[PDB]
């Protein structure tokens, strides 16, 4: 059966840490999976900062090219129950 977020791997920052949890869970309630900590399996990674960001894991994620999205893209994902666009949820994303 259809889940909107099939094939997504979710890795919650460190900065995000007390978030963790609730924020995997939120992901695999939409059907993706989730790692602890950032590998070559995660396919977006969430993050909040600022621009020219000095975050070790931050900048080692954004050298992989791999997604890099506020909290906000995981949240409205789950309002929607739907995979929205990765591009309107950048890091500094604020609502």
């Amino acid at each position: 059966a259809p889940k909107p977020l099939h094939k997504v791997v979710v890795c919650v920052s460190k900065k995000l840490s007390k978030k963790q949890s609730e924020l995997n869970g939120i992901a695999a309630s939409l059907g993706a999976d989730y790692r602890w900590s950032f590998d070559e399996t995660v396919t977006h990674f969430i993050y909040q900062g600022r621009p020219n960001d000095t975050n070790r894991e931050y900048k080692s994620v954004k050298e992989r090219g791999v997604h890099i999205v506020s909290e906000h893209w995981l949240l409205d994902c789950a309002q929607e129950c739907k995979h929205l666009p990765e591009s309107l949820y950048p890091h500094t994303y604020n609502p």
